[PDB]
């Protein structure tokens, strides 16, 4: 399991700032839950080659870095060393309540972005909720109160393709082969696609965004701590969202 | 006008850590352009008499405050004097587009939060861009590069009622008189129902939420920097959301 690919030392060392004393996620995002949370998602980090392995968690932890970043340029350490800083999502305009009987909502709750990935909707909550066998839907919440629930909905994310868009996993992993159809619309493997599948409608083929640069400046410094090179076709500027 | 209620000494000092290196916003709010933009309203923080200019005043930093706060409990000065932190909304989940014949969204362009009342969506930012003589629908991120056109947006935002919604001005300076169906709802005069106005569907009638009590924290800060009361009716926890 993915525990002597990346210890507890090299975790801390990738999410150094998450226990600030200004990170309303201090103390919250432990290694332990980390490393239990993955061993409920089969082949997270344990798919092809050793060098993919790490891009693979390096990615994960790259994208959900992003997801909830404290950094700012001027940060101590840099930008790329605040993943992991925040619960949940700043100032929701929204109740990300989308109903139907295939995705119902909970009366007064809010399925704003929570934990690592920022997991949202109602349709999220439910589906993830069902896959990890946690009541997410009336419980929302727990993906920012409890560690184990809050990682396993950023590993169901990273792990669960949504036709059209593949798993971020099969991309990373290189299982994901590109179709005519993602050939012409310039889709190509690597990371880039993986900002595809998580944010492309807001951040892809639209050419640069301080976003997509921060999400590449974090799978970056976490490859260098793994001594993994990064891939290919790192950016979506130039790839149509799936 | 309401340069000489608040001095750039009370300005600076209630947001004393907007230009702080983990503000984002940091050295684009200034007192001129506040002053500059508070021009274009008349009326705000000159309606009413002095305590009840002063807690407008205090009413409208505080709300923009929480929308834009770098706050957290342990903060120094404490979280209520983080406001004015952020300038663009972290991370948008949306365009903020709902297309419109009235406001046609513009090419590549994001209506996402900007400015001390985080505006959102294409028909905000065409309403208030004609209000103020600005074209925001096409060029959005003005209300980001532009220090008096971001107060300006906010200001506008303040003023304008927006039915069944009376104008946080006319509520704060207590113009606006409750309903006999606001009186039922627990809708009544004082900062709770500009909470309501502002974002009352989320955060008002559900009981405590965090999100009320920092509104609240900014606006008796501000209150207390002034030596006013701070009006009745501060939360919004049992008031119903306005339409
Ligand atoms: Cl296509
Ligand atoms: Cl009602």
């Amino acid at each position: 399991d993915i525990s002597k690919l990346i210890s507890r030392g090299t975790f801390d060392q990738m999410l150094k700032h998450r226990n600030d004393g200004a990170c309303p996620a201090k103390g919250f995002y432990t290694y332990d839950a980390f490393i239990a949370a993955a061993k409920a998602f089969p082949g997270f980090g344990t798919t092809g080659d050793d060098a993919t392995r790490k891009r693979e968690i390096a990615a994960f932890l790259g994208q959900t870095s992003h997801e909830t970043t404290g950094g700012w340029a001027s940060a101590p350490d840099g930008p790329y060393s605040w993943g992991y800083c925040f619960l949940r999502e700043k100032n929701p305009s929204s109740s990300y309540c989308s109903p139907s009987p295939t995705y119902p909502c909970a009366a007064g709750k809010q399925y704003y972005g929570r934990g690592p990935i920022q997991l949202s909707w109602n349709y999220n909550y439910g589906q993830c909720g069902k896959a990890i066998g946690v009541d997410l839907l009336n419980n929302p919440d727990l993906v920012a109160t409890d560690p184990v629930i809050s990682f396993k909905t950023a590993l169901w994310f990273w792990m669960t393709p949504q036709s059209p868009k593949p798993s971020c996993h099969n991309v990373i992993t290189g299982i994901w082969k590109p179709s005519a159809a993602d050939q012409s619309a310039g889709r190509v493997a690597g990371y880039g696609a993986t900002t595809n599948i998580i944010n492309g409608g807001l951040e892809c083929g639209q050419g640069w965004k301080a976003q997509v640069e921060d999400r590449i400046g974090f799978y970056k410094r976490y490859c260098d701590i793994f001594k993994v090179g990064y891939g290919n076709n790192l950016d979506c500027y130039n790839q149509r969202p799936f």
